[PDB]
């Protein structure tokens, strides 16, 4: 009756548009935790290798899937930082394409849907032009003192982002048909 | 093997007395945690729609149940902060009758029992009068901005306290018995 | 050279009324409420909050400023980061905050940091999220409940009118403070 | 005006010594051992604690007194919040911490803020829950331990005996600073 | 197919060398969480008597068991606090010997693996020996307010430490079989 | 007595240039870039960083230094805890890192605390971990790239060199400040 994050827990009724979404790292952290599949708990990855801290809130969607065989990341815009671990509801607002070491990697840019100055965005045109700079640049560096290289390009809106979601759920599914 | 907080915890052998708590709420926190029934997972309900933070740390008790369909509240006073998702042993020092949005939900006022400083308490009367004071006007306001009222009346004493704890591990007990 | 007085010896700043130097007092956040000491310049506890209540932003006073209560002109500023008590920034004013505390009138200015690239481009409260204004005001109105002190908290005004409470205390420090 | 030297310029104020100013130096959960410059007025760090032990409450001295080991007298502060080195705050003298430091004498008040709405009500270090004198005891008996330094800390004294202590402190500053 | 972080998390390919850590406590906590054996929850066992910190991340290592009943613990030396029940990759860098209540109970120094700071030291003896005389005034003092008497001896290498954790794997695995 | 002025009234040190006082403006881990406001001494929020990035270490500047920019020689200081800005403390040199900042040389100390017993035996920047060098290294490459700011920071060089640097800042404030 005791949840695995990625498995058991919903994906909640208004998927894609709004969703569940399980924090994994801490807005102002500098240790990378990640989901452990097989467990379900959380693990450290690494300390990052530069002096730079996650700009937001950062996690994955249950009952999803990706081409890199993880759940879908989202980073969620809210007042305050959440424990590794907690999930909340999240909405979609943008994607943000990358590739990270040469593979594709797209992850959600998300408000968090209870937070009653953030769950009013609807569009990451919306945010200060500079909130955008900031972030592009953190997944740019967070990497590259570990000789990796990550490009970012320009967001693009929510009907992509909630596409982008509807397809990591369908993955999922096919996953767990076969299993 | 791995525990439901709220089903798989066990309450604890000196209950109603002195029972196992599972914090949900870390003192100072202005995000409003709570279980999630299901899972047994954490999740942000809220963030609050003030400028208030949570006066102490805020749980529930295991194994319990009351007329609003979720465990029994208890917010715990001790020297420090505790994470949410943590349980600790808790003695029971006070009732605090409130009514939120015309329905009643009493809560309780406990020390954590192995707290040096705290534990020692059997008392709310044994409290500093501003410290009640802050909790009483931290439940009357915290949910203000929403629009959203909430009566709180005199707190009751631990005789008080104990036989609403006792109460509600046995309308828990009764649910149980029908599953 | 000489150690500063803040509110005598800071100046308030080639861009006065509109961009201005804030001296925090209080970090965003905070339940500690510190204050300016006048005869000293430094900062002492006035008090803690008498509630589980926190300061919802920087908060401060601009130097060279005078009001009828005696004491400079206070501020609230609004930034991505909480700043230390007694450092000094510069803000923008964005409106004013017209408040009543125990019968007394006690304006406050709405502020940005004009450093903070986040926050340096607003130019009006209009163009907050509603919910802040609303977390701002309740703020006010809250605080001193738990003294058995009233504040009442009216709509906020434009940033026209925030200057001109500025440029006002300027006026008012000129005349009583500087000049006599 | 003038910015202040915190020992010299900030007065003791018109309840010493039953209540006084006391100037914060260290907060509450520090490691880090800071202390008034007595020359220039600044703060210093005197150094990182030796051991993982941190400081159990808000910590400072008092403005224009005077002991034999040329310093202000050292309170320790009790309240709900952490206050950040530099501040003031006004506290009252609930009782005496007798200790010998490496030979010397070194009495400490231990006070509560006067400010604070929830310890403001104490009077006296007897009506602190004893786990918190034993707490405060062990933390001088080991903060220096691995410095391989000597502190004993003896029963702690009423409030009585603390006002004389903080009494003799002021007559010392006027006899030997203020007056020579 | 959620874990028990205990039984259901595996040492790792690399032990007793390399292995996976569950944290408990984080650097500069008073709060003494431990795992509570039966549900695999993190709880607070007590307050720490003395105005004291953990000087670095604590815990313990999944799958193995020693003569005082419990998992084997290990103190983590890395750049950041990691919190309580999310597990990491250390390497044991020494043995710290001790007798708690006459009773041992000896504990493993590691570092993080995935810490680019820390992940290079093999060795204790590569510590400052400010940091060991810390560490060993710790444990000396943690638990003198309690009247409890912990007397710590000089640290022993990594290969003791190896040897101390292999020795735990099985103790472990004979218990598993019983059951 | 007289407060001071952090940059003109405390002094160096009797030890230096080889160890020196040094007045912390930030704090590790803060994404505030304080600095010092020469006319006044006090500190100043200068900009909230343009990125996502944090200070690796405590950063500072010595008092009675004086570089072609018309600032004090700047200082990062290793230890094991987080100074507030405004606090000063005891630093030894370990090394000096070559910096160009738009177009302009900016060396800076790498220092350790004299009083931090853990840090206070390191004696060249070479004793730490190569990563830790690599993480100040990039700090100060990323820092402003998102102000459109270009810095190059080179190998860094031998204590020697770094005590050269500070000798020379020492005698053009002895020129430039003190003596006319």
């Amino acid at each position: 009756v005791a949840a695995h994050p990625w498995h058991d827990l919903e994906i909640g009724p208004g998927a894609p548009n709004i969703f569940n979404c399980v924090v994994e790292i801490t807005k102002g952290s500098k240790v990378k935790y990640e989901l452990d599949k097989k467990t379900g708990m959380i693990k450290v990855d690494r300390i990052l290798y530069s002096s730079v801290v996650y700009p937001h809130n950062y996690g994955f969607i249950p009952r999803t899937l990706c081409e890199d065989n993880d759940p879908l990341d989202v980073l969620v815009l809210m007042q305050e930082p959440v424990l590794p671990g907690c999930f909340l509801r999240a909405r979609a607002i943008g994607l943000m394409p990358m590739i990270d070491q040469g593979e594709k990697d797209d992850k959600i840019i998300a408000v968090c849907a209870d937070d009653p100055e953030y769950k009013h965005y609807t569009d990451f045109k919306e945010l200060q032009p500079h909130r955008l700079m900031e972030i592009k640049r953190f997944f740019e560096d967070y990497k590259k003192n570990e000789n990796k290289e990550v490009a970012v390009n320009e967001f693009l809106p929510p009907s992509t982002a909630v596409e982008a979601i509807q397809h990591s759920m369908d993955l999922y599914a096919e996953y767990i048909l076969h299993t």
